[PDB]
Order: structure tokens, then C-alpha cells, then sequence
């Protein structure tokens, strides 16, 4: 079995450490790193956050249950993919000790949003919502067209969790374990951007005004849905070279959407699903940034002025596409 050989290669192989594998930087990059690798650094990710210790979590148990998460996520799918999910990971791991993140939130809480960001694209197709909206997809149906992806996403997660030999939640307590679940769908929810929109609005006034209090349940739950987006957006912020090799695959993505949607919708695809509209990337990017993740990465720095890397990597993958876009 193909299979079992990896679990055996991954689980007897040392973990390196934190230092060794760059993962507290926020410019981390997964381009030459093999999956056995990136496995080990997600499983020295838990280790480090002290995720295995505080909850007796069983090597063999995390290693398969890596395992499993890594698989269930489509190769073929230019950009929500594996290596999408690490980095998300990544960046929250780099959030919480570099960030000092850490400091603010629970164990539980740290343990459900390090599971939500390597499960929240679990299983994803490579087409938006309202792609599987249009075209009645199964999902769609099964959702009743409400963030249907990320309530995929979070089953999938939830039968990962529940299946033999992956049961990574066995050492918390019921209580424990259903707390953490919730949280694990909210965050995993929270992915869906058009909630991002909706909700962010209150963070930021929140922030502006200075009223910011993580001892309020209802700001604690804001908080950590703004950090998932924070977090997965991160390719965003990754020096120059980075966030133009990950922009190709997200433009990849969505021009082969795109091509979907001339066969299968018989309609002209918008401007950022249409390959023949390639020249126009820039100044998305720039109307994505401006939009979407400026104000967000802003707002986080005044949360933690060491999360500030983001910030201004953000900047300045904003000065390198204006100039394209010229
Ligand atoms: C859903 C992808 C989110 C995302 N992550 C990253 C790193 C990127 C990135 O670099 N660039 C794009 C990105 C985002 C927009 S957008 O802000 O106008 N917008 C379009 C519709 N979408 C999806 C439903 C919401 C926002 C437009 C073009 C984009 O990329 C072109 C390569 N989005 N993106
Ligand atoms: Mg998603
Ligand atoms: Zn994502």
C-alpha cells in the first residue's frame, strides 16, 4: 500500500526544528520543500504551540491525520490545494509566535484555528460559490446555496476528525471537544470572503476607536474570524518573487473556471475568469489589495505592531503591481 508506506516514512522521520525549517518567518516560502516536508513543519507547527503535549495527542495519530488532510485536498486545482492550505497554516503559526498572537488566546482556541486553517479548503472543486450556484452543482443543493464551499470544507474537516486512526481530538474532554469544534467551524466558515465583508467593519471601528476587548466573547469570535482571513489572503504579503509565482496560479484558477463557464454556461466569463483579459492582472491585484486586504493587514498591526511584516509586504506587492499596470 502506497498509502501506508508514507505513514510510515513521516512518522519515523525526526521533526526539525522550528528554526531549521523557517517556519516563524512571515516571508516563508513552500516552493522547495517536498510533502514529506511540509508534513514534518506542520507537524513541528503542533508541536511548537504545545498542541501535542497540552492535549496528548499520539504521533502516530497527528501523522496520519496530516496524512489525511494533505489528501483530501485536489492536486489538480491550480491554487486551493495542499500547499494553499499549509501556507495559511504557516502564516498562522508565524501570526501567533512571531506575530506574539499567542498571548491573546486560549490553547483551545489556538488548537481549532492551527486545524481550521490546514482543513479550510479541504476538497475544493477550483470554482466559486456562485459557479456551483449557477450550475446547480450537488453542492450547492446540499447547502442550499448558503457558503457552500466552506460548509464543504468544514464537513470534510469533521470526517477527517471522525475517522479511525485520525482522531486527533480523543485526548480533549466533551466539553473541550465540542467547544472546539464550534470554533472550528466559525473559523472555517469565516474563509467565506463575502462574511469577511460583512463583518469586518465592526473590527475596524472596534480598532479605530480604541474599544478593541478580546475578553468579550462576541470580539474574541470577530477577532479570530479576521485573523483566518488574515491568514489565508497571506500569499498577498510574500516578498515580490512569491506573490507573483502564487498570483499566476490564482489567475490559472480562475481562467480555468472560466473556460467552465463557456462550456458548460454558454456565457462570457468576467473580466478576471477571461484569459484573454491576462493583461488586466495588475491592476486587480491593485483593486484587491485597495479593497480586500489593506485595511485588514492595517488593522491587525494595531492589534500586534509585530504582525507589521504583513502590512508591509502588502505595500509593497501594491508599488510592484501599480507599476505593471501603467
Ligand atoms: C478567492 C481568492 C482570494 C485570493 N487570494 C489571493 C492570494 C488572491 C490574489 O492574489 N488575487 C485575487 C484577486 C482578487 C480579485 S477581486 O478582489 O476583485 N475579487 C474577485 C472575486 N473574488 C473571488 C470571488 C473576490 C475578490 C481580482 C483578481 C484577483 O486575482 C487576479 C490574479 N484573489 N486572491
Ligand atoms: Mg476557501
Ligand atoms: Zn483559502
Amino acid at each position: 500500500e502506497e498509502e501506508t508506506r508514507e505513514l510510515q516514512s513521516l512518522a519515523a522521520a525526526v521533526v526539525p526544528s522550528a528554526q531549521t525549517l523557517k517556519i516563524t518567518d512571515f516571508s516563508f516560502s513552500d516552493f522547495e520543500l517536498s510533502d514529506l516536508e511540509t508534513a514534518l513543519c506542520t507537524i513541528r507547527m503542533f508541536t511548537d504551540l504545545n498542541l501535542v503535549q497540552n492535549f496528548q495527542m499520539k504521533h502516530e495519530v497527528l501523522c496520519r491525520w496530516i496524512l489525511s488532510v494533505k489528501k483530501n485536498y485536489r492536486k489538480n486545482v491550480a491554487y486551493h490545494n495542499w500547499r494553499h492550505a499549509f501556507n495559511t497554516a504557516q502564516c498562522m503559526f508565524a501570526a501567533l509566535k512571531a506575530g506574539k498572537i499567542q498571548n491573546k488566546l486560549t490553547d483551545l482556541e489556538i488548537l481549532a484555528l492551527l486545524i481550521a486553517a490546514l482543513s479550510h479548503d479541504l476538497d475544493h472543486p477550483g470554482v466559486s460559490n456562485q459557479f456551483l450556484i449557477n450550475t446547480n452543482s450537488e453542492l450547492a443543493l446540499m447547502y442550499n446555496d448558503e457558503s457552500v464551499l466552506e460548509h464543504h470544507h468544514f464537513d470534510q474537516c469533521l470526517m477527517i476528525l471522525n475517522s479511525p486512526g485520525n482522531q486527533i481530538l480523543s485526548g480533549l474532554s466533551i466539553e473541550e471537544y465540542k467547544t472546539t469544534l464550534k470554533i472550528i467551524k466559525q473559523a472555517i466558515l469565516a474563509t467565506d470572503l463575502a462574511l469577511y465583508i460583512k463583518r469586518r467593519g465592526e473590527f475596524f471601528e472596534l480598532i479605530r476607536k480604541n474599544q478593541f476587548n478580546l475578553e468579550d466573547p462576541h470580539q474574541k469570535e470577530l477577532f479570530l474570524a479576521m485573523l483566518m482571513t488574515a491568514c489565508d489572503l497571506s500569499a498577498i504579503t510574500k516578498p515580490w518573487p512569491i506573490q507573483q509565482r502564487i498570483a499566476e496560479l490564482v489567475a490559472t484558477e480562475f481562467f480555468d473556471q472560466g473556460d467552465r463557464e463557456r462550456k458548460e454556461l454558454n456565457i462570457e466569463p468576467t473580466d478576471l475568469m477571461n484569459r484573454e483579459k491576462k493583461n488586466k492582472i495588475p491592476s486587480m491585484q491593485v483593486g484587491f489589495i485597495d479593497a480586500i486586504c489593506l485595511q485588514l493587514y492595517e488593522a491587525l498591526t494595531h492589534v500586534s505592531e509585530d504582525c507589521f511584516p504583513l502590512l508591509d509586504g502588502c505595500r509593497k506587492n501594491r508599488q510592484k503591481w501599480q507599476a505593471l499596470a501603467e
